[PDB]
């Protein structure tokens, strides 16, 4: 399978759930402002909606949105945690767990926006402080991981976005089971593998 | 199950999905500014997010987000089009179009901002056209409904999202595929049952 992706954006929690699920797969950077494959291809022909990621899992079938991808490497790789049976209680918390993730994207992505003026972007920050908030209450000191003692996708997705945050420079010191939750994600060996598949440290 | 609901917000959906499952449930209206439910209660202690939907399944166990509350409906339903097997593609391309409803939900929200700027709204409005082109662009004349040939949850949260436009009299005249999935999904029988429920013409 071929995950098309932009370093550091939201595509790095596929990346990682690929790299965790031992997966073969393949990579392919997209110009996001042109809107480009690296072969210089049109990208709307891969994704219309112009976004990353987008997961190839054979020729003519692209599957995109986090949710849908997430949970389409999972049911396919053999880690039991990736693929609750539907809806066991389980596979409705991860689902729930990916919505929030959906939450919080759609309210970091707003500091994101070309010319965002001062007041626009306090509105921004106001409402990431919400979402953090709000995520960091879901989280619990009883489980190792957001929904229990396994590591998950949302896990990875919430890692990511937090991750927004510090590259942002923003203080994330009153969330601290959410920066636990990312310092324990970022320490797994197929995570830091992903990352360096980026280029990233 | 208890569905928690405001009246024509994205409640709706899975309020029509339990009706079409043929699914008992209740129904429990919330004020949605005072945060509270029917019996003066604190409804952030039923969704911490204080957002609708939320299902209780059963006492102790409360399902948020729309993309899990419809897949837990879908999935205990004898409905096969909202159970398809994870992730033969088909499961793929029903999360697809639940992760881009709510792209398309973030899109509409942002027009019922409190002290929303004629300059922020016409940001909004042109992001919705945006979201609303790529909605057209993903339904085919060649499926009876969005996925295919049988109506599935999307269905039914594609036709609420597309009611808050008419709701709010703005031209849709140009997503004419768009509208057709609306109009059929408005005429199913137990859609106008949910409809009913809501106190909804
Ligand atoms: N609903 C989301 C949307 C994905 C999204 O907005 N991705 C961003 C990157 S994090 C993007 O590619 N935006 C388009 C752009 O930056 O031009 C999903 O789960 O796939
Ligand atoms: N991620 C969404 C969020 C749901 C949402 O934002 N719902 C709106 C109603 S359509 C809401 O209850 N907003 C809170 C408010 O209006 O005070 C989901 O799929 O459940």
């Amino acid at each position: 399978m071929k995950l098309y992706y932009k370093v550091g954006a939201c595509s790095l929690a596929p990346h990682i759930i690929l790299s965790e699920a031992g997966l073969p797969y393949e990579l392919e950077a997209v110009d996001l402002k042109a809107k480009k494959t690296a072969d210089g291809g049109d990208y709307f022909a891969v994704n219309p909606r112009g976004a990353v990621p987008a997961l190839e899992v054979k020729p003519g079938t692209v599957i995109t949105q986090n949710a849908a991808i997430l949970q389409y490497i999972g049911d396919h790789s053999d880690v039991a945690a990736f693929k609750p049976a539907y809806g066991s209680i389980e596979r409705a918390r991860l689902q729930e767990a990916l919505g929030f993730c959906s939450d919080l994207h759609a309210a970091f992505s707003g500091l994101f926006a070309p010319n965002l003026s001062e007041e626009a972007r306090a509105g921004v920050i106001a409402n990431i402080n919400r979402r953090l908030g709000q995520l960091e209450a879901m989280l619990s000191d009883k489980n190792a991981y957001w929904l229990g003692d396994d590591f998950t996708q949302p896990d990875a997705y919430a890692s990511v976005i937090i991750g927004w945050g510090v590259g942002q420079k923003l203080d994330l010191s009153a969330y601290p089971k959410a920066l636990k939750l990312r310092e324990r994600v970022l320490a797994r060996p197929n995570v830091q593998k992903a990352f360096k598949e980026e280029g990233l440290n």
